[PDB]
């Protein structure tokens, strides 16, 4: 038991993500509401947040931990909008290199679409943290 689990390569660190919430979220329906959701995808594993209905600003406030295989990786949080039988739609994205991760400060990351060159609509607040084994 005491012995460790030595064997598989030693990871460089761990990326701790914390989904706070979303502000100024575009409205899919005419009424003025939507059922968006945050979907974290890194390396090979992926995790999403609880889907909130009848709310333009879902207070996710969740946490997600993923192994850091390559320090040259980049986490991307794509928020879509679930529409019943119909599949989810793309409502902007956010690309941020782990390196950038300096401190656990609330840094707002505007939702930029494939054309990062410009913006899309509203912004988001994601709190990430870089850890080292």
């Amino acid at each position: 038991g005491s012995s460790g689990s030595s064997g598989d390569v030693k990871d460089v660190g761990i990326l701790q993500v914390k989904v706070l919430k979303a502000a100024d979220l575009l409205a899919a329906d005419f009424s003025g509401k939507s059922d968006p959701f945050c979907l974290l995808e890194l390396g090979n594993d992926r995790l999403q947040t609880h889907t909130v209905y009848k709310n333009l600003n879902p207070e996710w406030n969740k946490v997600f931990t993923f192994p850091i295989k390559d320090i040259h990786d980049v986490l991307e949080v794509t928020v879509f909008d679930e529409d019943g039988d119909k599949p989810p739609d793309f409502l902007g994205k956010v690309a941020i290199p782990l390196l950038s991760i300096r401190d656990g400060q609330p840094n707002c990351y505007v939702l930029k679409n494939k054309d990062l060159e410009q913006a899309f609509k509203g912004v988001i607040y994601l709190e990430m943290d870089l850890i080292y084994n």
